[PDB]
């Protein structure tokens, strides 16, 4: 009576109770713990060696059935709080672990009448999910969370939810804006795990869809790649003016470099496998350097005085083509001889080269043709990517 | 009487009292812990993965309503220092926690008479903060920090300021300077939280204004750039000795990537979105490579003997750009006739083509001053970005 | 009666039961626990220190001898759980330990009658490996483990399998998809050790076989590295241009020095030796910039109009090589004599120095052919690299 | 008498004591502990956070005033060694920590007769410093410790020194050589500090001066950038074969970026500020560039045959520079007289131009003459820094 | 009797028996422990912070005199394991600690009969060594050290070796091979240790003596570097082609910045000295672009036609390098007297120009020369450093 309620209360039921023992006053019935789940945000997503960071709020309740007392005797009291370290705490956790977690301590539980225990904890998750680079800009992941008891049986603990599955699906009134991934929705399933037949572990199984936000890297790799991409207009109808044409070209292949290495060094890391954009990257740049080596070889072959190939081999080219495509006085006039011929060499033999460029012309607006079909192509395959994308955003 | 004051208080006291309940007499009455916060450093800032780390000195204050004693009869002590594990402490923290803190331990707390205690600690938060660099070099970041008791609800705890809150509005006394983020200003609001009804948890909210300091990064980034912006002087009445001038143009630009990729690889880690400065910078550069491809193809379209374009196209383009505005001697005579025209073909073909380079010179001088006037924008945005960081510190 | 089963067993076994001596009623019989480990994962794998991170899951059992009971008084329980820190628990560890593992606690251990305890724990092994890096893209890698008692005898504890080894050996039911290595087998093998005669201790030895995936760095590196090398098809049959040629020989010299560093930068970190396909890299450039220098020489020493040699030692080298193979009218009359010899000086020099150039020509395609030769060695070499790795997968 | 010493002397003194209490008999007087503190090495320096971290051999004493025993009685035992966890411990540190320092923990104390007790620990403090790079090959750092009990006031805890300040302040007995930094003093102060008024807390200040060591650093600095430094000896008495020169000097720019590049990216890393080194670096790169533009706008200006500027301009600059300063025969003779005026038109023109390149020479030694000058003021300061630091060593 | 012999000498020995207190009977005789480390690993070698990490091996042994029992009566038992927390346990550890060591524990302890007390754990030690990289290649390091106690003096603890001296230093049966660096020796020596006379502490030096393996390092910096130097056989009887030679040059300096600043950027981390292979690198490259800037120099100088310096100022260069050494028809005849000197002044000045290229030529040979002796003392270091590294290995 002079004593307060709460501190008699706290006498009546942490006294004489043996805590590392399943409490139940029959030993067939299981026990049975329910969790719940809150997304708050992603840490830090990196796929050189398929980490996954992210933060949650977790709560758990059971039935301690030896911990019961009658409201009526102890002045009205429906509410208790205890340290965490004096009763029964069940070994939930994830099956994988990277690390620790490094979750901080709430050494304070929640205690009802007819044993009604709650625990409220925030947990920060780092564990490992199959990354896939496949769509870089276009992406979504789907990875996974799986509580289980490490130690116990189905015959001791089992796991189900505290609220309605629909309820969990739509949950963001928790998240952060701000960032660079966003959650899309989280889903539980229960299945039943086995490795060796005797015995049976439960497992709850929580999967998380994430999509990226296609905004900072689509500004800095689509825009300004498109933008250097000029050699589509220069090259259109080229002039024979490769000669240092050609020279500009491989000063923009240096500056193109520059610009492929500078990118790859600082946003890729998939040590598996490689985005289409990459591939695509690498064939463009694949087929433009075979351009430049076609027109600088086409210049040095007819750039001496040999008038490139005057053996019959040129006509045999374009015949596969087609089918494929299905004294005093004498010695003065005998000075006027001799300079004629000098005087007009030169000036002959350099427009009989020169004459020779249409043959040195053909063939590299028909490789254009196949770098703009190209082009269509990467341009028709981004579009279905972002079609792609709009599905995958469906839900 | 024998045995010192000290040692029978603490007999007196720490003797058959339970920790880990409430102290109160009464269990409706809530018990009210009173926080205060101040200021030390801001250790560090990044934008990679959205982390802020402060370092701040907490110290609270509540009614432990079991300590209690009369101070006539223990020989006049009014003070008290016991151990922070021996009696209830409350468990509030920040919601959010990226990391624990790595927090050192205080082990000793005071205990003056009617049950006032007291708690002094310093903290080491890293936390996460919606960081934006749309102004990066007149920068203003508004951080949330978030008091608040992860377990017990409003009615065991409800938080309360030591101060008044116009007193902790104005806190410099302890920020020590010399870093490259200062404080602004801290405030105070009192918040109710809930997500399901049920329950309503107290809040602490503080609001934490930070501004950078725009002295190292504007010498190192507006200057040097602005020096080194010399094709403005160079592109003024340029004349037509495009063919080496543009070689040393793009020598300038090779020098420019340079600059551009140090800069980019070192300082923005911004991964969501641009500043403005960024922007402006791509443009300037996207129209000043496009002069140059102009100033490229007009004299490669020019620089051969085919007079450009002889075929009425150039006078359209003139009316649409106004539009859109608003026997021996015998042989000897004939030696003589043969001389001449070669003597004088050749000067007069090249000052022919040298002189269509007026119609080579023209449009690239308007648009210099369509990139005048984009550097006139330039300007007057950053005076305006000035003129918005003025104002940002009228706090 | 009135109390509980389990509370009453839990009271029957804990009580007087003293921690920390060896649970054996005689002490010369030695207690024996076995153990069994699963692989999950391979976390990260990197050469610049030698460390091997893995993920395994745990398993050990043991009889208890104290901790025995008849079911038939015990109300027919035939199973418990107790905490970890109550009972004896053997200090069974790796030899090496690089760090401490970071491992997460599972304080629960199951207890049957007649003394049978087990325990199950996840384990995150860091460890030091013998790892070699001879052959880079198909590469296998020789790992050990080694499960033994820091401080007891093999009188006191012994070691031996759950299972039989040939189930152990074929163990990929739990091994997750989606990473850079791959497992092959694990191989178990009792070893006993001794250092100093006077005592031997047990030992478990864990063969650990892991297997890389050459497809992204095959893509990365082959693919690129291949389709660059384009001086085979263009040495072939090479023209006298070489003074322009080499120029942009030398060009792209710079671009393969770039596409060697940033590769050299980020792939390799072997800090012991080199792989065959370094090597073979650096020998191919070796002689690269060898004909190189060997093509400039030629065309500088024939560059000036003194004919290369014309000293008596083309032929000696020729002969060498061959071994090791096995008045008014008057003068208008002298006016027109010292026209001729003026006019047709330059062409007959220009002709007679470009006539030195099948001197010029030669040695260059031999030195081709023996490029040639050293390709198709390279193309050989992997073929028996991919028949060596093929050879490796037969376990 | 039986029972050893050791034992009887801990079982009498260790018995009925209370810990957690201030050791005074009466609460008035307060407890008053030393300290003393011994530099061992400077661990790491960086100014990218402002972070510094040193190892220091810490020993405190203090008075115990329960501990007290006759010596007469326990068998002529003056020392006594006790586990530090069962004794009082005062919670003096450090006010700042931007982490725990990770300290190895000693668990035993020494206790003498009439109360004396005394404790040795090492420390590794991590802390913040108000670092400046204001003159970095000559650099002098001045950091604070500040010693202080975290909640226990003046009239609690009082800070004193064991030794006189004068053997303090030189101290390098332990401190180990081959090290980036190296110690100069430690200067004790004692201060009193106060926020609020009501409470005043003690305060230990250790002023720590520590200097760099300037031989890697200049060696690798300025050796190499005053040897490269080459513009100076070419630039003297320039001739007009700019046209190539400054070809070669924008390679030797493009050298010079790459030199500057490799060592911004590397050694500083200030985010306040600037070394006057970085500085003077700028202001001659930027007028070298201007020496660059002035030099090639000349021989642009004059290079076409418009004779630079034939308006009257030149005459301008030149004055105001000056005051700033203070039938078949007939055709057989009209064809004589068509060829001379061809036969030397050229080199008439060619030479007309050449000799206007005095004018295209002048003020480019005016202000080849400035750049002198501030070499010889960036010598002169280099000079003046060195005597700056050789009066920072006076100490 | 019905009790186990293990349980009743455990009950018979840990009870009332009092931790923390030295065990000897007579207080004046001090407890002398001893200890022996075994090498298994170096883990990694950095000279950026000096900081060596190692992997010890180490056991210790004393007489724990309270610990004594008679075999006769316990059943013949002389073996005993008993927890480490529940006896006294000396604070043995090395002075320097940069960290904790991160060291695993191991709960468990040999007692014999007589006071026998044994310890085995592994420690992996983390310090500071006076790293020197005077000879990078061929590197030998002298580290050192300390096992001491740090609170406890010569007359309370002394230490000792198990083993002889001679056994331990030559210890390879545990050090793992496949390693950056390899164990020479490890040396034991006693010393003592103080700072301020009242008190002399014990203490135990280690000196291990470390070897570099220079087989990767030497493959990938010497060979290439050499091959790479070209310049020597370009050199040689240079023509007077310098003016494409030495854009080729400078070419190829670019090469060799590039090759200079990735090996610069990633292997060299000291930060207060240069080993001497740097030194000579930075000389050998001085004196090349000496020779670079010489060679233009003379070019630039001959190359107009005002015949390099016509002054009396070549002679004089000789000679002190000597001594340092020690009507109408009238008008047809004007016509002709016109054409001839046109006709003959090109080439006869053209000619002469390249006949003072002898002159031109002079003094570079001999700064050849210069540069061989170079790099014959390069290369005889380079014997003489592999001979110093012969006698290093001397032991
Ligand atoms: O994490 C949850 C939480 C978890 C799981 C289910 C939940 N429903 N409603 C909530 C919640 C809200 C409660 N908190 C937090 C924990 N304390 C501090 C912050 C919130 C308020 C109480
Ligand atoms: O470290 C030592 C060791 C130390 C110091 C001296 C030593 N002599 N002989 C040895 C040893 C061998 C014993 N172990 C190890 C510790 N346990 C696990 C591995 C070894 C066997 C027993
Ligand atoms: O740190 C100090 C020390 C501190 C403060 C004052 C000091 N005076 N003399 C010393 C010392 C020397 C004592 N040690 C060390 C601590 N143990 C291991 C190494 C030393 C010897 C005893």
């Amino acid at each position: 009576t002079t004593q307060p309620a709460l501190l008699r209360l706290s006498d009546h039921l942490l006294a004489n109770y043996k805590k590392g023992v399943r409490p139940v006053r029959d030993w067939r019935k299981p026990t049975t713990v329910s969790i719940d789940v809150i997304m708050y945000a992603i840490l830090n997503v990196d796929e050189k060696n398929q980490v996954l960071t992210t933060y949650i709020w977790y709560r758990q309740y059971w039935t301690d059935e030896f911990l019961q007392w009658t409201p009526e005797d102890f002045d009205n009291v429906t509410k208790l709080s205890i340290p965490t370290d004096s009763i029964w705490v069940p070994d939930i956790l994830i099956n994988e672990f990277v690390d620790v977690g490094k979750s901080p301590n709430i050494p304070y539980v929640y205690v009802h009448h007819r044993g009604e225990v709650q625990n409220y904890k925030p947990l920060q998750l780092v564990t490992a999910c199959s990354l896939d680079i496949y769509n870089f800009p276009f992406d979504v992941q789907n990875c996974s969370l799986t509580f289980t008891s490490w130690l116990h049986t189905i015959q001791d603990i089992n796991i189900t939810l505290w609220r309605s599955p629909e309820e969990v699906r739509s949950d963001k009134s928790i998240f952060i804006n701000q960032g660079e991934w966003e959650l899309l929705e989280v889903f539980p399933q229960f299945k039943e795990f086995s490795i060796d037949i005797s015995n049976s572990y439960a497992e709850m199984k929580f999967y998380v869809i994430i999509r990226r936000r296609p905004l900072f890297y689509a500004v800095s790799l689509l825009l300004p790649s498109i933008f250097l991409m000029v050699v589509d207009i220069v090259g259109f109808c080229l002039p024979p003016d490769s000669g240092e044409r050609v020279s500009f070209k491989i000063t923009l292949l240096l500056g193109y470099s520059v610009f492929l290495i500078i990118v790859s060094d600082t946003l890729p890391a998939t040590a598996i496998g490689t985005p289409l954009i990459g591939v695509y990257f690498v064939v463009c740049m694949a087929l433009l350097v075979i351009s430049l080596a076609e027109t600088i070889f086409i210049v040095r072959l007819v750039h001496k005085q040999d008038l490139q190939r005057p053996v019959p081999d040129w006509l045999r080219h374009l015949v596969l083509d087609r089918i494929a495509w299905i004294l005093a006085v004498r010695g003065l006039l005998q000075e006027l001889s001799s300079i004629r011929h000098f005087l007009e060499k030169r000036d002959e033999m350099r427009e009989v080269a020169r004459d020779w460029l249409r043959v040195g012309y053909v063939l590299d607006r028909l490789l254009f043709r196949i770098y703009l079909l190209a082009v269509l192509a990467y341009s028709i395959t981004l579009v279905t990517l972002w079609s792609i994308w709009h599905y995958s955003e469906n839900l």
